[PDB]
Order: structure tokens, then sequence, then C-alpha cells
């Protein structure tokens, strides 16, 4: 049992920092919840801290803990982000919205004492202001998708790729392309997977008595050979 493994061997608690600007609109999410790696298991609320989110809340959520992915017995050798733990690792992406903008992120995820921690920077350019993401046409829920991951050798790290749909009012879809590079925060060993997927789950919801801008999340996710 790897020394990784045996820190998400239970419910482990989780803070989120988010702060961002896209468009030069500047603001910040705070998250608080736990994680159930055993169940591959996300419970999370997140808040607007500044006010009204200036994007869709769906937009932030790959933003907003891969660690918590539940990997199958036989896959545990390619689980990458328990193995950078406790020193953590940096995790970057540029996510493009299609015909629209774009948003650049860098996190550290780490633990701090006991608890997993996911301090993020957003920035976000080219977005068009009656766009599908400034002018708020995203739908309030999310859809399920797998994540491909690809070790990346050169930076004992790896790299994923995905495309999120983001359903739209009209019937549409907003397409969101991810690219992913994740690298260790400590030089100790980690473990470079071969190709493989996180089938990814989520739920939103909302808490009647919450009056600020918010997002309650619930999310599954295991590995799969697939």
């Amino acid at each position: 049992k790897s020394k990784g493994e045996e820190l998400f061997a239970g419910v482990v608690p989780i803070l989120v920092e988010l702060d961002g600007d896209v468009n030069g609109h500047k603001f910040s999410v705070s998250g608080e919840g736990e994680g159930d790696a055993t169940y591959g298991k996300l419970t999370l609320k997140f808040i607007c801290t500044t006010g009204k989110l200036p994007v869709p809340f769906p937009t932030l959520v790959t933003t907003l803990v891969q660690c918590f992915s539940r990997y199958p017995d036989h896959m545990k050798r390619h689980d990458f982000f328990k193995s950078a733990m406790p020193e953590g690792y940096v995790q970057e992406r540029t996510i493009s919205f299609k015909d629209d903008g774009n948003y650049k992120t860098r996190a550290e995820v780490k633990f701090e004492g006991d608890t997993l921690v996911n301090r993020i920077e957003l920035k976000g350019i080219d977005f068009k202001e009656d766009g599908n993401i400034l002018g708020h046409k995203l739908e309030y829920n999310y859809n399920s998708h797998n994540v491909y991951i690809t070790a990346d050798k050169q930076k004992n790290g790896i790299k994923a790729n995905f495309k999120i749909r983001h359903n739209i009012e009209d019937g549409s879809v907003q397409l969101a392309d991810h690219y992913q590079q994740n690298t260790p925060i400590g030089d100790g060993p980690v473990l470079l997977p071969d190709n493989h997927c996180l089938s990814t789950q989520t739920v939103l919801s909302k808490d009647p008595n919450e009056k600020r801008d918010h997002m309650v999340l619930l999310e599954f996710v295991t590995a799969a050979g697939i």
C-alpha cells in the first residue's frame, strides 16, 4: 500500500480557493466539503465570495481534485494523483470554449495538515459579452464525461485531454476543450500511468436557504482501463 494511497483511505476534508478574472471581471470562489476516494466520491459547496459570479458556475466545475478518483485494485499502479501526495502537484489547463473565449488555469493541490487543498488562479480572455458564458446562457446541470489520461515522462507527470459539453438553454451544446498538464511538486517517486480514462459523473444542486451565488456539487469518478 502506497504512502499516497493511505492518505486517501478515509474521508478527507477539502478546501478549494479560486481567484479569477474573466474579461476584467474579478471574482473569488471558496469551496468546502469532503472526499472519499474509496468510493470515488466528492461532496462540496462552492460560494462566490465577491458577490455575483460573472460566469456560469458550471463553466468552473473542472477547475474547482482528481486525487479523489476511485482507482480499482487492478489499476492502482496508474494513480498519478495520489502518488504525488502529500507534497502535491501543479495542475494547469487551457479551456477553450468554441466560438468564444478561453480560461487558463494554474492550481496547486496538496495537503495542508489533514486537509486536501486546491488553490487556483484563473484568467479568462476573448469572451463575447452576449455569448453563452458572459451572457449566462448555460443550463445549471452537467453531463458525464471521460477524461483521457496519458503519461508525460519528460515532466514526470501526466497530460489529459477531453471536451466538456455544456447544455445551452436553446437546445444547443457549448463545447469546452480541455488541455491539461499535471506535474509533481515534490521530487519523490510518482506513478506514471498507462493510457486510461476517468469516468466522471457530476450532479449540481442548490441550497434553497443559501442566498449567496453558490453551487452544491456531488461527483463520482472511477478510473477505467478503457
